[PDB]
């Protein structure tokens, strides 16, 4: 999990993950 990613985050597929989440945030949709 990046910044945005210690919790819970939406991240869609990637215009809003792979934006910010350079890698695989383990707890977007992965
Ligand atoms: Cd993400
Ligand atoms: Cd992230
Ligand atoms: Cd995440």
């Amino acid at each position: 999990p990046c910044e945005k990613c210690t919790s819970g985050c939406k991240c869609p597929s990637k215009d809003e993950c792979a934006k910010t989440c350079s890698k695989p945030c383990s707890c977007c949709p992965t």
